[PDB]
C-alpha cells in the first residue's frame, strides 16, 4: 500500500539528538517520496477542495515536502523561515520545540489578509514549531486552514496545542 | 530567450546589503510562491540534467537549507531518490563533516555515512552559486563517500564570484546569472 511505502522508510535514532524519526530514507525512496506527497495532496485536496490559496513550509524539513505539496496542488508555496534569513521586512515570533528552542520569521508581503494557508511540516512533535508558524499566519491576517505533516508523536500532544485548527499526519508514534 | 526561463527571472527579487553590507541578496521567495515559475525551473533543470546524463544518475543531493526547496521536486521529476547534506549537529547517526566559507560567512555541512554507496553517481542542487564554497563542501563529502558527482546546479549564479572556477572540474550549471 501507498501508506506502507511511507511508513517502511521511517527509521528511529534512540537517543539524538528522544527517540529520533529520521525522513531521510523517504526522500531517498523515490516511491515513497511520490506516495507521501500524493497521500497529502489528495486529502487536502478532499478536504479543502479549492480553498487554499497558498502552502507554507517551514525550515528547514518543511522545505522537503512544501514546494513538492504545492506543486501537486497547482498552488504556490511561503517560505516560515528560522529567524535572521529572510531578508526585507519580517515579523518574527519565538517558541520551544522538542529538544530546544528557537524562532520563526515570516517576511511582511508573503501573504494579504484572508488568504488561506495550508502549513507543512515534517513531523509534529510538542507542536511548539507549528504553533508559532499559525502566530505568525495569524499576524498577517491570513487564514491557516489546516496544519499537516508526515509524522506525529501523538504521546508529546502537538495536536492539543493546535486545537482548534484542524491538523493531519500519514504516520503517528507514540 | 526562452518563456521558461523568463518565468523564473521574473520572480528573482534584490535586496541591498542583507545580511551585510556589501552583499545583494537574491531573494528566489517569488519563484517558489509563483507555482508557474517553480515548475519552469524545475522543468529546465530536469531537462538539462536528462540532456547531459542520459538517466545514468542515481540521487540528487539537496543542500540544507534554500536547497531543500528543489531538490526533492527535481529528483521526483527525474524517477530518483534525494539525500540530504545538512548543516551540521542536524543529522543522526555516523556522519561525515567539513567546515567553508560561503559569500557572507562560514559554516560546517555534513552528511550520513551511509547516504551513499561507493561509486553512486550523484548531482548537487542548490538554489544560489555564489563564492561556491558551500557547493564545494558538498562535493568534497560526497567524495568521501566514493560517489561520483557528476554535475552541480543552481538556479542562480553570481558570476563576479567565481564560484564556477572553484567547483573545476566538476562541471556546473545555472538557470540564470548576475554579476
Ligand atoms: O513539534 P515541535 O516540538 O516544534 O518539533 C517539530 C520541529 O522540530 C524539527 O525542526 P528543527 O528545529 O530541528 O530544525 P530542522 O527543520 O532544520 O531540522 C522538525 O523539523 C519540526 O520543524
Ligand atoms: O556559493 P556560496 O558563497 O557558498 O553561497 C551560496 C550558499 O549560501 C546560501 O546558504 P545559507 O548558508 O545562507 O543558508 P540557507 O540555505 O539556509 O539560506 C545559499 O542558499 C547557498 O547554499
Ligand atoms: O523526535 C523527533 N524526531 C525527529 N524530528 C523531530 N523534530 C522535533 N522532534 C523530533
Ligand atoms: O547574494 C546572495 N543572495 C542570496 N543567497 C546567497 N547565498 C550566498 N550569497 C547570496
Ligand atoms: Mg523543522
Ligand atoms: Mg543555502
Amino acid at each position: 500500500s501507498e501508506l506502507q511505502l511511507v511508513e517502511q522508510r521511517i527509521r528511529s535514532f534512540p537517543d539524538f539528538p528522544v527517540v529520533f524519526r529520521d525522513i531521510s530514507p523517504v526522500l531517498k525512496d523515490p516511491a515513497s517520496f511520490r506516495a507521501a506527497i500524493g497521500l497529502l495532496a489528495r486529502h487536502l485536496k478532499a478536504t479543502h477542495g479549492g480553498r487554499i490559496d497558498y502552502i507554507a513550509g517551514l525550515d528547514s524539513r518543511g522545505f522537503l515536502f512544501g514546494p513538492s505539496l504545492a506543486q501537486e496542488l497547482g498552488l504556490g508555496c511561503v517560505l516560515i523561515r528560522k529567524r535572521g534569513k529572510l531578508p526585507g521586512p519580517t515579523l518574527w515570533a519565538s517558541y520551544s520545540l522538542e529538544y530546544g528552542k528557537a524562532e520563526l520569521e515570516i517576511q511582511k508581503d508573503a501573504l494579504e489578509p484572508g488568504q488561506r494557508v495550508v502549513v507543512v511540516d515534517d513531523l509534529l512533535a510538542t507542536g511548539g514549531t507549528m504553533n508559532a508558524a499559525c502566530e505568525l499566519l495569524g499576524r498577517l491576517q491570513a487564514e491557516v486552514l489546516e496544519c499537516v505533516s508526515l509524522v506525529e508523536l501523538t504521546s508529546l500532544k502537538g495536536r492539543e496545542k493546535l486545537a482548534p485548527v484542524p491538523f493531519f499526519s500519514l504516520l503517528q508514534y507514540e
